[PDB]
């Protein structure tokens, strides 16, 4: 009940906001995860599309792990909630998957500047510099990839050509 | 709607028992994620219990890969559910953990014998195969690796010595 | 006309900002690029001014640069203005050079601490950690070199001394 | 003021024109590196595209220093303009942006010739040389290079098939 | 007297405060120095635990270096003040000097806390990244790393167990 | 409070001595370290001075170490003082420092010499040879190369000459 030996300047409500964000993590890792085995399916089958999310997936969990790592260094206590099936819709194409994870990337996003927010508002340089350091670059580059591939999916006549899909399949994700 | 091209000689029943399995693989991978960050904790300080827990986490999610995998290989369709936070309790001691993680693999060797036995009413005999191949003997040697476990912590001491449950992470998780 | 689909939390005054500073970065290019040729002089004749300069204007190119991947990555529009010819005055000496160099990289730290207190005041994180990560050291040490560069001249007897000036040359440059 | 001890044959308006080619050398290389970045937008998304134009820019500021460094080494004296931003226009498509760069390389191309023409009215070999040797075969190289890109996106069905302008991007500029 | 030619955004108040965090770098390098020899007396004998402080001492000295060279960096001049002998007690147990090495960190962290504050008041973006980037991160490991070590030699039953302060010697500082 | 188990021949008057140089040697490495960053201050300079008295403080810190290990071997209990801040004064010039690390290791010398006096006098031959192997032949070179520096610094004509201590900076001390 009293305080770890380690705490130091870490406010309850950043504990309670990077525990909310480890869900966040552990939701993106299960969304991607669900898009991957789509493109897997015998009636989809864009073997490329399958293993961009598949990794994109491995990476989220990579991103709740560290903030586990975070939550336990600072002397915070990790609480974990279920982790819901995902959102999204029926995948239907590679460029509704696409605008999908833009969608997920920029809600991820806006949960990682409150959490700033919060930090900055609470004088937390540590877990600025954390966020900044691990967190805010990766969402620019992803939201700026995902951007360029729904992109190129339009102009390529994605959904409609499904010869479109397949070259991307094999030129942007092989 | 209509049947996959590749459907053959695959029950609906198996279909929806190989979702729930699905869904056991990842709450054990989330179970064993959780038991991992435990003993990262400041106050707990095991870090090859930490490792040999997450390494469990990893396998249990490369376990629901294989799964879905195999769904989209027989021409079903994956149906995912939300993956329950853990249950087992406040962690307490690494032999707590241990003892937990011992009721787990035992919870999903059942799961899988039913579904083993749905397989062999169905007259499925490349399920029935799938099953005996890449499930039903990694339960085993899981389950007999956490009773070794579990014994030696016990006959050293645990949960009371402290001593005990250090040198066990050093020497057998080490 | 319409948004990008990639912009997120990113002012209108800062994107105007990060252009201004795209066209401060490629006059600093074109700066060291007219001292580099100065040293070049059948009349003046010091290599190794000329090479320093030379790679000092190439390093503000790839400066201006990562300034146009920046305002891409957020979904800002590149605005470009003409690049103005060096104003500084004719060159000189190697000291005169120098410390015209002092001042024009005091100048580029000032523009660029204007752009960190508009990205703190329109709570731009991400933009903040760019310019402290790509920007505000790589000036702090320019400065540094540059006042070493001046404080040795001086105390060589530059500019008088053509022979200070020339063992400057071969042994700090070199 | 009095003349360069290296001077030798150097016609004074041979000089200015040097300066004027210089200017022109670096308006080309700011003009590709403007089109560079155009491709790098998440609603353009051309990435070879981005490449081969930044490199073009690239190759442009080499141009320039190699008539900076003959300025110096005939005796003459460098003067430098302001750089005018990119005329051309919005760059639209890949096909207009080669088309941009088509011209600007043939009007590169027809400076180069006044300057020859010029420096052969006043009977300078050396000069004719340099630019025979660095500069006008490598403007007709650019100048063949740019009308076969041109012809392949027309025959491919660019502008409106964005399928064309991506696999040129994939298989010609990969 | 009058102002360094490199002197930028640099507040007398940081001045001054860099100097403070100097002097408390080598203050805590002579307490890790001190607490090393302890361990290498002849009636306490554990050279894991010495090699582990005299490490820590040497961490400290370039800790106090690298402020330094940042207060000649930003044009500011160093103060050196004696450095006081260690305070904490007469060390007694590894327990009890890695108790007097937690409660170290945690002053030095709060003193760095102090002085991000300072910075973050007086608008210098440069020095608050170089707290963030070289300082906040490393205190808040090196305070996890010795809450990690209390724990265990606590557990162990440190400090009555000679054995246990014995095979925390060997297995952690091993 | 009684007799160490080690400790045989090592007189009372000896362990003090030992004590007091033990102080020295860390206060010789506090005066070598400031000297060494005031010759990287921007209006100074000179980098191979700066690394020149970096290493000489390193090294004073390693006689300190190796002392309080035979006031260890010996049985003897280490009593640490106060590091006092340099006396020296303001630095000046490379002239100057180096005669202020003439005198300080002169002084370093006459210590060890009264140190070796009180050994003898206690017929400690162990002690006799530990003075004589690790410090009193190191000290004769360090004065010995000082007393160069300082005449090639009055010959070259330092202070005065600025270029005298550039041009001793790159070859003596490069
Ligand atoms: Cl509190
Ligand atoms: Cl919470
Ligand atoms: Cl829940
Ligand atoms: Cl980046
Ligand atoms: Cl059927
Ligand atoms: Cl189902
Ligand atoms: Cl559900
Ligand atoms: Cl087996
Ligand atoms: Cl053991
Ligand atoms: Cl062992
Ligand atoms: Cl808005
Ligand atoms: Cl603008
Ligand atoms: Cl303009
Ligand atoms: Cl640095
Ligand atoms: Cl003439
Ligand atoms: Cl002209
Ligand atoms: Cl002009
Ligand atoms: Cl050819
Ligand atoms: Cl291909
Ligand atoms: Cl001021
Ligand atoms: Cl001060
Ligand atoms: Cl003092
Ligand atoms: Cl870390
Ligand atoms: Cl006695
Ligand atoms: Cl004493
Ligand atoms: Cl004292
Ligand atoms: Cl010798
Ligand atoms: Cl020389
Ligand atoms: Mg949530
Ligand atoms: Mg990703
Ligand atoms: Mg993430
Ligand atoms: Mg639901
Ligand atoms: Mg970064
Ligand atoms: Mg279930
Ligand atoms: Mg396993
Ligand atoms: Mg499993
Ligand atoms: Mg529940
Ligand atoms: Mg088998
Ligand atoms: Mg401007
Ligand atoms: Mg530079
Ligand atoms: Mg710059
Ligand atoms: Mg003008
Ligand atoms: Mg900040
Ligand atoms: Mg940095
Ligand atoms: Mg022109
Ligand atoms: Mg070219
Ligand atoms: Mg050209
Ligand atoms: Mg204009
Ligand atoms: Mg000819
Ligand atoms: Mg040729
Ligand atoms: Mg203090
Ligand atoms: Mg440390
Ligand atoms: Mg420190
Ligand atoms: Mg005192
Ligand atoms: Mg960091
Ligand atoms: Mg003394
Ligand atoms: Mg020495
Ligand atoms: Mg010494
Ligand atoms: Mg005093
Ligand atoms: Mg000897």
């Amino acid at each position: 009940a009293s305080t770890s030996q380690v705490r130091q300047n870490y406010h309850q409500d950043s504990e309670a906001a990077i525990n909310r964000q480890i869900n966040l993590e552990l939701y993106a890792s299960y969304v991607y995860l669900s898009m991957s085995y789509y493109f897997d399916r015998d009636d989809v089958a864009l073997k490329n599309f399958a293993k961009y999310f598949l990794h994109q997936s491995h990476e989220e969990r990579e991103h709740a792990e560290k903030l586990m790592k975070l939550q336990n260094q600072r002397g915070g206590r990790i609480f974990l909630q279920d982790i819901k099936k995902p959102d999204c819709d029926d995948w239907e194409s590679g460029l509704n998957a696409m605008e999908c994870a833009l969608h997920l990337e920029k809600n991820v996003n806006q949960s990682l500047l409150e959490l700033h927010k919060l930090a900055t508002d609470k004088n937390d340089p540590h877990l600025c510099d954390f966020i900044e350091t691990h967190y805010l670059n990766e969402q620019v580059k992803a939201i700026k990839e995902l951007g360029d591939h729904v992109t190129n999916l339009r102009k390529m006549g994605a959904p409609e050509s499904g010869l479109a899909e397949y070259l991307f399949d094999k030129h942007t994700l092989g």
